[PDB]
Order: structure tokens, then C-alpha cells, then sequence
């Protein structure tokens, strides 16, 4: 069970994926700053979830079942078309199609541990980004 209010308590690599995904550097900085201490709200009714992700100028709501094709963003602010699946138990991973034009392949992962930590990677190529939360 994913739901509840996730405060952040790791974060690598975030500002240098945006770099690769050619974000400018007075907005990569502006980002990493803003999300340095987001709200993320999640709540999951079996396979179906909502996820809504604050920094301190962005939210960002997405609802989701997974195998189920869905709109959202990639982290750099495209438009894309994802689709979620269970990799393993307590995993899941979802691939994004830009919904126009083409652009550095993305991906995102988010997992739960026994510990009740939630993993958050994200991929552009071969940059992986990670962060982790735990609950409020
Ligand atoms: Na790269």
C-alpha cells in the first residue's frame, strides 16, 4: 500500500537529469530548489492511484491504473503518454511516449520497501535520478 503524505529524506542526481534533458541552468536550479522539500499525496485503491506532487511553484496531479494507458509529463515538462506495470511485487514502472515529437528516451520507478521507505528513480538514456520519501 503506496497511500498516505511522503516527505522527501534522499535525493541524487536530479539537477544533471535535467541537464541531459537540456533544461536551461537558471531553471534547473530553480527546480532542484523548489523541490527540494515537495508533498507528495498518494492514494492507492488497488492497481488504481492517484499521485499529486507539490514543490513550491508545481503540482502536479496524475490518475492511473496500471496496464492502463494514461497522460501526464515527463520531468522536464513534455507532454507524454505513460503506461504503468508491476514488475515485481511491490514495484512498478512506467515507460512515456512523448505525446509530440521525439526526445531522449524516459522512464520513472516507484517502489515500496519493508521499511516503508518509497523509491523514486528517474531515467533519461542512460542518467538515473534517485529520491526517497517516507511517510508523514
Ligand atoms: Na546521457
Amino acid at each position: 500500500n503506496f497511500s498516505g503524505n511522503w516527505k522527501i529524506i534522499r535525493s541524487e542526481n536530479f539537477e544533471e537529469l535535467l541537464k541531459v534533458l537540456g533544461v536551461n541552468v537558471m531553471l534547473r536550479k530553480i527546480a532542484v530548489a523548489a523541490a527540494s522539500k515537495p508533498a507528495v499525496e498518494i492514494k492507492q485503491e488497488g492497481d488504481t492511484f492517484y499521485i499529486k506532487t507539490s514543490t513550491t511553484v508545481r503540482t502536479t496531479e496524475i490518475n492511473f491504473k496500471v496496464g492502463e494507458e494514461f497522460e501526464e509529463q515527463t520531468v522536464d515538462g513534455r507532454p507524454c503518454k505513460s503506461l504503468v506495470k508491476w514488475e515485481s511485487e511491490n514495484k512498478m514502472v512506467c515507460e512515456q511516449k512523448l505525446l509530440k515529437g521525439e526526445g531522449p528516451k524516459t522512464s520513472w520507478t516507484r517502489e515500496l520497501t519493508n521499511d516503508g521507505e518509497l523509491i523514486l528513480t528517474m531515467t533519461a538514456d542512460d542518467v538515473v535520478c534517485t529520491r526517497v520519501y517516507v511517510r508523514e
